[PDB]
C-alpha cells in the first residue's frame, strides 16, 4: 500500500523499452511491467528487486521470476503457483554470495 501507482506512475512506466514494446503487454500488465511497473527499468511496485533484460521473446514473467527477490504483488498466483514450477527449473534461484565479507 504505497502510493507510487497514482500521480502519474502509472503512464510513467507505460512508455518502452527500445522505442514501443512489441512483447506481449496485455501480460506485462500482469507481470508488473508496462504501467504496472516502475519509470523506465521497470522495476515493479511491491518487488524488492525488479528489472528487465529481454532476451529471445522471453516473457515479461521469467524475467519477473528470476530476479525478484520479493514481489508481494505478484506472491499471489504466481508466487504459490509460477515460482512454485519456475524454481523447479531454477535451483540457482535463491541467494547465492557476492561481497559478502
Ligand atoms: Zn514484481
Amino acid at each position: 500500500g504505497s502510493h507510487m501507482q497514482t500521480h502519474a506512475a502509472r503512464m510513467r512506466t507505460f512508455m518502452y523499452w527500445p522505442s514501443s514494446v512489441p512483447v506481449q503487454p496485455e501480460q506485462l500488465a500482469s507481470a508488473g511491467f508496462y504501467y504496472v511497473g516502475r519509470n523506465d527499468d521497470v522495476k515493479c511496485f511491491c518487488c524488492d528487486g525488479g528489472l528487465r533484460c529481454w532476451e529471445s521473446g522471453d516473457d515479461p514473467w521469467v524475467e519477473h521470476a528470476k530476479w525478484f527477490p520479493r514481489c508481494e504483488f505478484l506472491i499471489r498466483m504466481k508466487g504459490q503457483e509460477f515460482v512454485d514450477e519456475i524454481q523447479g527449473r531454477y535451483p540457482h534461484l535463491l541467494e547465492q554470495l557476492l561481497s559478502t565479507s
